[PDB]
């Protein structure tokens, strides 16, 4: 219930009634105990985005909160927001453009120390939208719909690699990414995909267990058992095939277990 | 040349190489083939039941004829049961699928045509709306761009010519696989089949389905599906479906209905 976790927002959160992904992230954060860092770096109006967030969270009740507005790699470097990070509780990546954030973020001795306290399970860590993509080490930038899956659908990337064994999508069923999804998986057959719709969240915790909150759902893809895919065999533009595929569709309150690789009820 | 059920994602080929409906030509005898176009799901049906004559005459066959049934009576026409005897094929046009059963289903041509087909004795295509009644529960319409909920899908009752199976058509080209997803929810027993654009999935007497064309045929299973808030939910509210399986499938691929599992070709 203050556990640290790893939220994984499919965007579009409320922001507005209950707020509750985003006062799942406080709690976890410490509630009104929490430091929490906000990095608006994907936004092209990161002062604007990072106000808003700052304001949900001081409305909730924190010790203190700080927007790290790296605009350039340099800032990453920066002893001060390095310094936050250390006494920081959990960091909030907003939406914006995931290939941007990425950019300015991965790599940077500032995000290598977030991973690492992340890891270390001394912070909780979320992301919506693009701060959602960024997560896994094999990173979906973008891609379209309206399309049988094909290697061209979709633009792969490489990501912050907070859950390198995932691949993420966002907006999902919203933005009707199913098709861009397993356009990714069919040559990732290792990694799991979760497709997260609007305000909904795939929330990580230590024991390797996920738990879906929220509105939608959260589509968990597995190709692990796949007997074939014609991905190796055909042009980017042409229709793949991907046989024995698991595909698991979760809502709020239920939970996927990654050792197990099995889904249960509320 | 086996009577077969060819099961087509609209929009196919008019126009090249026009593979999916050489198929059907082919399995409804080729040169010797007697086909019946019925246009009924169309508003336009001289002008579609014209199109179709001219592409299977241009492949060469013996017989055809438009079975323009535009009023449930002529489900009752004495010339077009008749041709209906007579026939090797029969190819079910686009347009609306509530349409076309609402003047097709349970009259004495239709029920004829189906036992025909059960008895191995034609073939039989339908593309578009002419897809979607394929099965007893038939997908009338629905959304894209939300998560499964049972309010996403409009079902109804379709023609019964395959049963165990519920069809999604024009599939991935607009972005259908969560109103099938709803679909197979409240009928987990049904394997869902999504089909797309200028694709087939072709049911052989064998019991196997071959793809064919130019997209994707997806094979939706929730036989061992271990959970679904289904039952707890209303109708708006998102679905939840555990352990299903999928399977992709493309153009020579083919999916065996009694072992469920796909090969590659």
């Amino acid at each position: 219930s203050s556990q640290p976790a790893i939220l994984i927002i499919g965007g579009a959160e409320d922001k507005v009634h209950g707020r509750e992904i985003l006062q799942t992230f406080w709690s976890r954060s410490g509630g009104n105990d929490a430091i929490i860092g906000i990095i608006p770096s994907a936004s092209r109006e990161p002062l604007l985005i990072g106000e808003r967030y700052q304001t949900i969270f001081s409305d909730m009740g924190v010790k203190e909160l700080k927007v790290l507005d790296i605009r350039d790699r340099a800032q990453g470097d920066d002893s001060g927001y390095r310094l936050f990070v250390e006494q920081c509780t959990g960091i909030f990546m907003t939406g914006g453009d995931q290939l941007r954030l990425c950019g300015l973020l991965a790599d940077t001795p500032l995000m290598d120390r977030i991973r690492q306290r992340v890891h270390n399970g001394e912070i909780s860590l979320a992301g919506t939208s693009a701060g959602a993509a960024v997560m896994g080490h094999h990173m979906i930038a973008g891609g379209s719909s309206g399309e049988w899956p094909n290697r061209a659908l979709v633009d792969m990337a490489v990501g912050l690699g907070i859950v390198p064994e995932i691949v993420v999508d966002q907006h999902f069923h919203n933005r009707n990414r199913m098709a861009r999804l397993l356009s990714a998986i069919s040559t990732h057959p290792e990694l799991l995909g979760l497709g997260i719709d609007e305000d909904t969240c795939a929330m990580f915790e230590r024991d390797g267990s996920v738990k879906v909150i929220g509105q939608g759902t959260v589509s968990f893809v597995d190709a692990r058992d796949m007997s074939y895919t014609n991905a190796a065999l055909v042009g980017a533009n042409a229709p793949l095939s991907l046989h024995n595929l698991r595909l698991n569709i979760l809502v709020h309150g239920e939970v996927y277990h990654q050792v197990k690789q099995r889904a249960f009820p509320r």
